[PDB]
């Protein structure tokens, strides 16, 4: 309640003068998540999608046009909703059935495990970006609190190459806010349970897995629901009024991680230019020491491709030798005012690893980059005029009384420099959840040591993830040395517990089930009465459950049992807050 989620959005082609007087109403009458996500037989779910960003609720709107002559110019409106209780995440709604479906508290009333698993694989990785909450039925008028118009438009119209022959195109939000009278300041909150379909017990829960799928491609390799491309979709053809390159249909196991239109994809150098001194740097970094920094046109290397993801992230293009992905992260100094730029392991629920472009030109061609991190405050990124030498530092700060010797820099594109492509989000390559893994006592908080015991400090951020494409949890030690979450128990170790331990390991590795975990909310109190985040955590194996030794001389052991009940022995994990969110 610190930190509800207060507000969703929603781009829908619809007008205020409807929306502001009737709210948002259903396809249809049809309570099916996994369809609902999965767009199976698309049109009759009573699910009603948002997106907890602005950002992801546009950007199925910035899909790239065939080359012809646009004769409708694409327009809608944004709109900026109050959640109450009847909102629910889809993300954290589908980790709940992964674990029901693993401790097998499920009855398959059609399809399958191996089925469902498929389907959570797809929310958790193609359509994770879009941040989705979906509202248990109608949206009233009263929650519906502001809309702005937003359009599509080309990026350097005339100039850009088309690439595989389709136009680049970026969104806008346009000004002014429209206030929408009949709305209710209601101090609510969405929903913090994940959905299902029955109040109480609804332990024996029972699911019906779809065979098909149905994606919109929406460039960049990028999928979207039908749910978001198709915001006002009617009953015979429909498709034509989708916003996307195509629609495509698949059975569960025929899937893509990426649409077709991954093809697009170029490796992009990335320029920028300040405003006043009309320098010109290239963005480069070095994954040896994390560093970002800017070079002027005029035993390590530095990279210089990167790309902006449907997470935000802007990330380098290449893995390190320990296959993880580095992304520009914007970090707090001791100054006011000025962050610093810097790479860190690429992870989809990380604010700081989040940035915006916004054209700041009619002609489409500047593009100012602002740290998510900032909030609503007006920011963009900044090098310090003076500073000498070969490379130069890169910092984010408001707009308003920048430090004294900095001016802000802005994305120039261009034939001769970046790239049109840039400044739309691609499709993303990796999937790492920051979970900050670790254990409180009496005030006190632990943090897992490679050797399976604790130290006695917060687990810092950026250290341990959770891959979402294995299911696989990982201490990042540093940039090429990468040690994952290994059980050691089974039913002929002679006893009911054995120690858990950290293995260097192929992070591309899916079938050893020994690497694999899944988090259980259980009866937990979440949060806890103090304001802590707990889960139980247990491998998909056999259900053996992550626990730590609380007092002794073993005290910070890590292992995992077979026995819910023990004495001296702390069950509760910390895991990051929103983790099961992004």
């Amino acid at each position: 309640m610190p930190n509800p989620v207060r507000f969703v959005y929603r781009v829908d082609l619809r007008s205020p003068e409807e929306i502001f007087e009737h709210g948002f109403s259903t396809l249809g009458d049809v309570r099916n998540f996994f369809e609902h996500i999965l767009s199976t037989n698309f049109g009759r779910s009573y699910f009603i999608s948002t997106s907890e960003t602005p950002t992801a609720a546009i950007r199925f709107f910035g899909s790239w046009l065939r080359e012809y002559v646009p004769e409708h110019p694409r327009r809608a409106y944004l709109y900026e909703i109050r959640a109450d209780q009847h909102f629910y995440n889809a993300r954290a709604t589908g980790e709940n059935l992964l674990d029901l479906m693993r401790q097998r508290q499920v009855v398959f009333d059609s399809g399958d495990r191996e089925m469902a698993q498929m389907g959570i694989r797809a929310l958790r990785t193609s359509f994770a970006y879009q941040r989705e909450w979906f509202t248990d039925g109608p949206i009233a008028a009263a929650n519906v609190r502001s809309a702005w118009l937003v359009d599509a438009v080309p990026v350097e119209p005339g100039h850009a190459h088309h690439p595989a022959g389709r136009v680049v195109e970026t969104t806008r939000i346009n000004e002014p806010e429209m206030h929408n009278p009949h709305y209710q300041e209601l101090q609510t909150q969405a929903n913090d349970q994940p959905w299902l379909p029955t109040p109480g017990i609804a332990t024996p829960v029972h699911l019906s897995i779809p065979q098909a799928a149905s994606v919109a491609d929406v460039s960049e390799g990028t999928s979207a629901s039908l749910s978001f491309a198709c915001p006002d979709w009617s009953p015979p053809n429909p498709l034509d009024k989708c916003i996307a390159e195509k629609i495509d249909n698949y059975n569960l196991q025929s899937l893509p991680q990426y649409a077709s239109s991954v093809k697009e994809l170029e490796d992009t150098p990335v320029y920028l230019r300040g405003i006043k001194t009309q320098k010109t740097f290239m963005l480069q970094a070095d994954p040896q020491n994390n560093n970002v920094f800017l070079v002027e046109v005029n035993s390590s290397f530095p990279q210089t491709i990167f790309f902006w993801d449907v997470y935000q992230r802007i990330c380098l293009k290449d893995l390190t030798g320990a296959q993880i992905s580095l992304s520009l992260t914007a970090f707090t100094t001791q100054y006011a005012g000025q962050l610093k730029v810097h790479l860190s392991v690429s992870a989809v629920n990380a604010v700081n690893q989040k940035w915006k472009m916004t054209p700041q030109d009619i002609a489409i061609t500047q593009f100012r980059v602002s740290s998510e991190l900032l909030g609503q405050t007006e920011n963009g990124l900044f090098w310090n005029t003076k500073s000498g030498g070969s490379q130069h530092d890169l910092y984010v700060c408001p707009l308003k009384n920048p430090p004294s010797d900095l001016e802000e820099l802005q994305i120039i594109v261009d034939e001769c420099t970046t790239h049109a492509q840039f400044v739309t989000m691609r499709a993303a390559s990796t999937f790492f959840v920051d979970v900050q893994l670790g254990w409180y006592w009496r005030g006190y908080y632990y943090t897992p040591q490679l050797s399976g015991w604790s130290y006695q400090m917060k687990t810092p951020d950026g250290q341990i993830f959770y891959d979402l494409k294995t299911s696989k949890i990982f201490f990042v030690q540093d940039n090429q040395n990468v040690f994952f979450l290994h059980n050691k128990l089974n039913k002929q170790t002679g006893y009911s517990w054995d120690w858990v331990e950290w293995l260097k390991h192929d992070m591309n590795e899916d079938k050893d089930e020994n690497f694999k975990w899944y988090f259980s909310r259980d009866d937990l109190t979440i949060p806890s009465v103090e304001g802590l985040n707990f889960r139980h955590i247990r491998c998909y194996a056999d259900n053996q459950q992550l626990k730590v030794i609380i007092s002794g001389s073993r005290w910070g052991g890590w292992y995992s049992t077979y026995d819910k009940v023990e004495s001296n022995v702390e069950d509760k994990i910390l895991v990051k807050d929103g983790f099961d969110r992004f």
